[PDB]
């Protein structure tokens, strides 16, 4: 039986024939729907979805320097130069320095001094942005009890669908996207592997060094000196310096930021939910109707409260007159057997011929005592059952 | 010669027979001192350096984890065990999860979860304690013109000191380290080979896995949660992540901190500051006096000027009549020869008796028009300086 689990379970009675209900889907939810003379069905959302991310920056995290060259001039001899100085692989320092006798030149005073060192990024980040219109929610749709499943796909643009449950029928559901975000203010991220849904002003503030999306050939970076820093300089050198993983400070930084997945190519939330109204009056029991199962019921897995106080059971069946109706039902009073609480799982079926076969059964119990009551006459199972408020 | 080059450097005037001075050591500086019937001196602080630092707390900024274990009861089961959960060397976090039907348990409820792994430090650094007494301050004085130099060290409990210059006699320094660098809330912090002083309390207040001194065992690592977190919590799992390198969260939080340098042993520091008496009543000109070097003088660097306005040259020394006296002067009639200006290399004095040698003199020529003269007779150098007051 799906959804007893569901600590997240809300449950929705119908109406009547009221044809619509309300209801809300939460990632991880269930909502369990009744109607009087209809099967009850299970409404899950499965998974939220954006597709088609586009990359708006990436930025360098971690990165190494090699190469370190430099060139100087005496004063009055002109500007130092290196060819690598225009070369946007490199990161370079211009400086004026104390030049004497002492250090190689004939004046005292300011000479011209350039460092320069070639620029890898080890690791990158990189942003996307998401439009709502690649939102995708996929719901499944299931007989409560048990093609008894359907699996039905709504998008912002179109929020119909229509879900058929074989013999069962058929429902209809008008959904509307309930993501408590603003696309326009979030980009996706992702950083090794990890993903979060970010705010755009503080994806562009990153003090790191950048690129817009990718590409074009092979890649350029903006402000490297982020991430690299030159130390002092004396007559002739220039120490260059690296600094270090900056992906620590990112994940600090991310604290508060909401969690992504990916899986695979599209981006999977986590939160949001979805609102749908219900159509139910396609939805119907089956065209036939069986006789009482006449054999003994006996418990394979016995009564257990649910966390909504539900009571779920299992019952192994020791007849062959299947299929046939399973007699179930609650009751203060043993002798009148006046029916007390409800079936979850109603109008259960037998469906097997063979001998032994097992079924699983919910039951919504009243508050305070009664009896379960499964089977007929004198072999039937009664077991007491006290429903408190815990 | 020394401190030409220096643009940190200060001149200071003797004073009658003064005896003493005082002075402003900074690191990478110097202060040439100058007196009547004295030898120019230069006194440079050349190290500052503090031995026998000493661990106080070592702080993991790059982790790892492995052997990654969960262990899970159902309700009314007791409590989830691990071998490893009460083990130092690993990180463990116990929760409880939601149970039921559809993972193995007969009743709804809350069923007991604990999940562990062992945590390896990858890269730490390392916060040492630094005594004042342990302080040491590098000085040299030398004749400035040039046993002519002279290292002595200063201590805060040893802030006297004398150096001796052979013929020129002696000097006397007095300094007060109390005006110097003040530590007893600073850290020496090493990182990645790196080293910067930080602040006690910063360093203190550091949310990384560490240690204490520092240790012989194998290291214990608190509060390893500081780079290890625990996701989620399914029914028999949970999933156990490390946080990324912290190196570059420390770097940025060091942009300010001071610098550095470990070459070797000892820490050396960079930011120098030392308050000092120059005694130099026991400074002397030497007791021999020399005849006028009668050869020919010439250029081998030809007069150029100094950040501060002096004018350096280098000449070469024909003669084999060494040691002997240069004439050396500055005029502005070459009829008279009237001395203007001053030598900061006072008293030149040639001091090989082997021809061709060279030696370099400092100038300190009045504002305008001058002629610089070097030598004596005909083949003497006359070159004209022109000083225009910029610097």
């Amino acid at each position: 039986i799906r959804c007893i689990g569901v600590s997240n379970r809300d449950f929705v009675e119908g109406m009547s024939g009221g044809t619509w209900v309300d209801v809300v889907l939460e990632h991880g939810g269930c909502v369990t729907v009744m109607a009087q003379d209809k099967p009850t069905v299970d409404i899950e959302l499965v998974t939220t979805t954006v597709s088609n991310m586009a990359e708006v920056r990436s930025y360098c995290y971690e990165a190494s320097i090699s190469d370190m060259a430099s060139d100087s001039r005496c004063p009055t001899q002109g500007e130092a130069y290196l060819d690598k100085q225009s070369d946007t692989q490199y990161v370079c320092k211009r400086t004026l320095v104390d030049r004497g006798w002492g250090n190689g030149c004939g004046l005292f005073g300011k000479g011209s001094l350039v460092t320069c060192a070639k620029f890898a990024c080890s690791k990158k980040m990189t942003g996307k942005s998401i439009q709502p219109e690649n939102l995708e929610y996929r719901i499944m749709l299931s007989v409560h009890g048990s093609e008894n499943r359907a699996k039905v796909e709504i998008t912002p643009n179109s929020p119909r669908a229509e879900a058929t449950l074989g013999g069962f029928g058929s429902l209809g559901l008008d959904c509307e996207p309930r993501t408590g975000l603003d696309f326009s203010d979030l980009y996706y991220l992702t950083m090794n592997n990890k993903h979060w849904l970010v705010h755009k002003e503080w994806f562009h503030d990153i003090p790191l060094p950048w690129h817009a999306g990718a590409d074009t050939g092979t890649p350029h970076w903006n402000n490297k000196e982020a991430l690299v820093e030159f130390k002092d300089a004396h007559a002739k050198r220039q120490t260059v310096v690296v600094l270090g993983s900056q992906e620590g400070a990112v994940h600090t930084a991310l604290a508060g930021a909401l969690e992504a997945e990916m899986d695979g190519a599209k981006g999977r939330l986590s939160s949001g939910h979805l609102k749908c109204r219900l159509k139910m009056d396609k939805l119907r029991l089956k065209g036939v109707s069986y006789s009482l199962c006449t054999a003994a019921f006996t418990f394979t897995k016995i009564p257990a409260e649910t966390l909504h106080g539900t009571v779920t059971v299992e019952v192994q069946y020791a007849g062959t007159d299947g299929p046939c109706k399973v007699p179930a039902q609650m009751a203060v009073d043993m002798q009148t057997l006046t029916p007390v609480g409800r079936l979850i799982t109603a109008n259960p079926v037998i469906t097997e011929s063979t001998e032994n076969s097992k079924m699983m059964l919910e039951l919504d119990p009243p508050f305070g005592d009664s009896y379960i009551v499964i089977g007929v006459g004198e072999k039937k199972i009664t077991h007491h059952w006290h429903r408190s408020g815990s």
